């Protein structure tokens, strides 16, 4: 078995190997990459996402989210308070202000220590989940707006044509902005490209051990667990690496820098934080190996998780027994 310790693997495809996205994902899996739940892909030196980032300041963040924490430093939830709209230029200036800017630090480890010590005492503003793309239309390799759609994959694997679309999303971050522990909708893959700015640190639990994280989360968030049998779908709970180590949960960590892709694999729980002002683009995707994960994915039916239009068909076709309850949650 390849990668039996479930380490995060880093890949350096050549420009030739960067042509066929599906083939390269299958290659990475042949080497055991999925066992970690997360992989890094460093593009060939010849590749670029677009020519410059000079003209992005007029993108609108219609609903910036202030991420307010409750709990203790290593075990907390966050809620998202909606803020007035602002442009990317306005948000960048805010991120760089004394109130929100990255503190002085020695290296990524020192910054990680400061994050876990102090996150809860601040409420950073995240421009998350903005439909759109920063890939130039002429970028033909690993252009996250030109991937094969998940509806087409389901159709190719299962023979059933379904409604829905699959488009990318932009994330504008600042110091301390946080993504809570989660797997993707329907335990899909994700791919994330850091277009510009400061790094993003990731934490990930191997898919084969995801249920250990869920059991700890039920213990640490006992009200939330009673509320919903899949409350990590709410994407609000944070657990630090120190707490994970104290409870014997297997995990790994890695820091993504500008110009790098990350891939999350089906049922790979992940969480993390931004180091400073940045912009990422991410999208879900599927492969043949996803199908069985999609069939077994948990679902939130309490009403909190509320998701996209396109999830309906995935539940309806892959999980018909759960469909009625799940849809009641959506309505
Ligand atoms: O970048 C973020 O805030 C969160 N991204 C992801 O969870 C992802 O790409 O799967
Ligand atoms: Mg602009
Ligand atoms: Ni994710
Ligand atoms: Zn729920």
């Amino acid at each position: 078995a390849q990668n039996p310790n479930c380490n995060i693997m880093i890949f350096h495809p050549t420009k030739e190997e960067f042509n066929d996205f599906d083939k390269y994902i299958a290659y990475m899996e042949s080497q055991g990459a999925h066992r970690a739940g997360l992989a890094k892909i460093i593009p060939p030196k010849e590749w670029k996402a677009r020519e410059t980032y000079d003209n992005i300041s007029e993108i609108l963040i219609a609903t910036p989210l202030q991420q307010v924490a409750s709990g203790r430093a290593g075990v907390f939830t966050q809620y998202h308070k909606k803020k007035k709209a602002m442009t990317v230029g306005e948000y960048r200036h805010l991120a760089n202000s004394k109130k929100y800017q990255t503190p002085p630090h020695q290296n990524f480890e020192d910054l990680e220590r400061k994050y876990w010590k102090n996150r809860i005492y601040n409420s950073p503003i995240y421009g998350a989940d903005i439909s759109g793309s920063l890939f130039d239309e002429n970028t033909k390799q690993w252009n996250l707006g030109h991937l094969g759609t998940i509806q087409d994959l389901l159709e190719k694997e299962c023979g059933v044509v379904i409604e829905g679309v699959n488009t990318p999303y932009l994330y504008f971050g600042m110091w301390k902005t946080t993504f809570a522990w989660h797997t993707e909708d329907m335990d899909l893959y994700s791919i994330n490209y850091l277009h510009l700015g400061e790094p993003k640190t990731w934490y990930v639990v191997p898919p084969e051990h995801g249920q250990r994280l869920e059991r700890l989360a039920r213990e640490l968030f006992p009200g939330s667990s009673r509320g919903c049998g899949a409350f990590l779908r709410h994407k609000v709970a944070l657990i630090s690496p120190t707490v994970l180590k104290e409870n014997g949960i297997p995990f790994n960590r890695i820091t993504q820098e500008a110009g790098e892709f990350m891939v999350t694999f089906p049922y790979g729980y992940h969480a993390g934080f931004n180091h400073g002002f940045n912009c990422a683009e991410a999208i879900n995707f599927a492969t043949p190996r996803w199908i069985d994960y999609g069939k077994m994915a948990s679902q939130c039916s309490c009403g909190e998780a509320r998701v996209t239009f396109s999830m309906d068909a995935f539940v309806r076709i892959l999980q018909p027994e759960r469909y009625d309850l799940w849809k009641r949650g959506q309505d």
